[PDB]
């Protein structure tokens, strides 16, 4: 594979589309590549991640338990619901249904989610107060990933969405505790992690949230190292190309070979 840049630069080529990239230092914030770092992208449903942050943010606060049980009716449900659709009958916690958002995308978890901490503005108030002033979300799960060109609804910019998901996994705005369940939910994503696993060289890390949109929109929020470690958040967003979903994989794909291959920077 070529450097990561260059990588970069060749899948836009082939795709026809935009593609926004940041790798940073999770540690340090340092950022190392910085593609159209400052331009708008689609959120799709790595959304789910600053959901459940501004929700751990409640539970620290004392205004929330991961443990309560919410029931909710079959006409609450929307499109893509493969955990909360098997609990009409139960239903499920704040903690489950977090852990569905997060690890099986489930949109009727992530409404359901949505609605405790005040709506999209509720959650767009939240990232304003941990200092992002540019992550936005307005529609609730499914509309939120119409991905229409020149609408800012529903989008962040790959620094923005980096820097907020570092503060939300290290800054101690989140108690210890809190910190540590989000990470695990990302470590327990069974949409694409497995498959990343099946594919990366023994020894490394990875958790992650990915999302899919129109118009080619499509993205993930990561974190990634060798020997075993969480050693740097790598956000990549695509949006305006018209290729299969394989190919956009695909291509992702191949900008994370050229990060593993030419690492040391
Ligand atoms: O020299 C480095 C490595 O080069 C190859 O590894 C390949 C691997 O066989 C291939 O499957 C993967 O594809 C990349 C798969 C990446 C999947 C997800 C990437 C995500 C993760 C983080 C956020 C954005 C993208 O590339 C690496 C590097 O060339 C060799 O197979 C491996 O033995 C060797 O250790
Ligand atoms: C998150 O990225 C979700 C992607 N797609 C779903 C959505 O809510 O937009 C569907 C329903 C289109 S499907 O799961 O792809």
């Amino acid at each position: 594979s070529p450097q990561p840049l260059e990588q970069i630069k060749l899948s836009e080529s082939q795709l026809s589309g935009r593609v926004g990239m940041i790798e940073m230092d999770l540690a340090s914030g340092r950022t190392l590549t910085a593609w159209r770092a400052d331009e708008r992208f689609p959120m799709m449903s790595t959304f789910k991640v600053v959901l459940c942050g501004a929700v751990l943010a409640r539970v620290d606060a004392g205004d929330e338990q991961l443990e309560r049980k919410i029931h909710y009716r079959q006409q609450d449900l929307v499109d893509y619901s493969p955990v909360s659709e098997k609990h009409l009958a139960d239903g499920m916690t704040v903690g489950e249904l977090c852990a569905a958002a997060i690890t099986m995308s489930d949109n009727s978890a992530a409404n359901l989610l949505l609605a405790t901490v005040g709506g999209p503005a509720g959650l767009t108030a939240f990232l304003r107060q941990i200092g992002d002033n540019v992550t936005r979300l307005d529609r609730w799960a499914t509309e939120l990933n119409e991905a229409l060109p020149g609408d800012a609804r529903d989008t962040t910019t790959p620094a923005s969405m980096a820097a907020t998901l570092r503060k939300l996994l290290t800054s101690q705005r989140l108690s210890a505790r809190s910190q540590r369940q989000l990470l695990q939910w990302m470590v327990d994503d069974r949409v694409a992690g497995p498959l990343i696993r099946s594919v990366l060289p023994a020894g490394w890390f990875i958790a992650d949230k990915t999302g899919a949109g129109e118009r080619g929109a499509r993205g993930i929020v990561a974190l990634l190292g060798p020997n075993n470690k969480a050693e740097r958040i790598v956000v990549i967003y695509l949006r305006d190309t018209p290729a299969s979903m394989a190919e956009r994989n695909q291509q992702i794909a191949g900008i994370g070979a050229a990060l593993i291959e030419h690492w040391q920077r």
